[PDB]
């Protein structure tokens, strides 16, 4: 497993580290998140270029790797999406 960085900025260890270990990486503009009118009923995963969720694997052991395979945006962290999850809140990581 390598970890791409050439030279774009900072690692999702910066980012991750003001949310709960628990919780799950994902980032995202959403327009309901940016008038701050969602307490649960916001989406993770929708469009390409406004929010997606980050596979959470390489998260753990390669937050090395820098925000250059992240989406500079509203950084949202959700509850931990394990299978069943199909519900759950999203709440800001850096706002």
């Amino acid at each position: 497993s390598a970890i791409p960085a050439p030279g774009e900025g900072p690692s999702v260890s910066m980012a991750q580290q003001k949310c709960g270990a628990e919780k799950v990486v994902s980032c995202c503009n959403s327009k309901e998140l940016k008038n701050s009118k969602s307490g649960a009923e916001i989406p993770i995963d929708v469009l390409s270029g406004e929010c997606k969720n980050i596979p959470i694997n390489i998260l753990t052991i390669n937050q090395l790797i820098p925000i250059n395979n992240f989406c500079s945006d509203t950084v949202s962290c959700c509850s931990g999406e394990q299978i069943g999850l199909v519900n759950i809140q999203c709440t800001p990581i850096l706002s």
